[PDB]
């Protein structure tokens, strides 16, 4: 009955864990993540390839849920929303509701979601088994809001809660990282592994 979602790592029995592309800190970067914070640093509406890979196949009808939730544990009720003045902007896809954060782009069987005991938000997709070729998952999330937009996130951190799924949604795995959304992710991510050693 606790509307919070747990946000324990837990890779479970199929051997869930995420990867992510190897980027720089140039000022132009779009999209890149630090190991050292595993925090995402993105761009707005811009997309973020995030891999996700399973040891073991997983039962048919799997799900891999992406959802938001505050970082700060007073701010942890809190159900994270894109804010008013973006939200009627009329941005959506077509598929995406406005008032959802997380999009999943270049994905046929995307789904949103809005719980209706938690109001929280998900955008969720299927699991498939990796190509011939292919060795994982790569999924292209979207964020639609900045980490400082007034009314939304209103410069509080987020977590990004990866889970693996079985259809009805009883946990499976996951995963997390941190995401702040900004104008120049390069420069940001600098200035926080500098904070880092200095
Ligand atoms: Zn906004």
């Amino acid at each position: 009955s606790s509307s919070v979602p747990s946000q324990k790592t837990y890779q479970g029995s199929y051997g869930f864990r995420l990867g992510f592309l190897h980027s720089g800190t140039a000022k132009s970067v779009t999209c890149t993540y630090s190991p050292a914070l595993n925090k995402m640093f993105c761009q707005l509406a811009k997309t973020c390839p995030v891999q996700l890979w399973v040891d073991s196949t997983p039962p048919p009808g799997t799900r891999f849920r992406a959802m938001a939730i505050y970082k700060q544990s007073q701010h942890m009720t809190e159900v994270v929303r894109r804010c008013p003045h973006h939200e009627r902007c009329s941005d959506s896809d077509g598929l995406a509701p406005p008032q959802h954060l997380i999009r999943v782009e270049g994905n046929l069987r995307v789904e949103y979601l809005d719980d209706r005991n938690t109001f929280r938000h998900s955008v969720v997709v299927p699991y498939e088994p990796p190509e011939v070729g292919s060795d994982c998952t790569t999924i292209h999330y979207k964020y639609m809001c900045y980490s400082s937009c007034m009314g939304g996130m209103n410069r509080r951190p987020i977590l990004t809660i990866i889970t693996l799924e079985d259809s009805s949604g009883n946990l499976l795995g996951r995963n997390s990282f941190e995401v702040r959304v900004c104008a120049c992710p390069g420069r940001d991510r600098r200035t926080e592994e500098e904070n880092l050693r200095k």
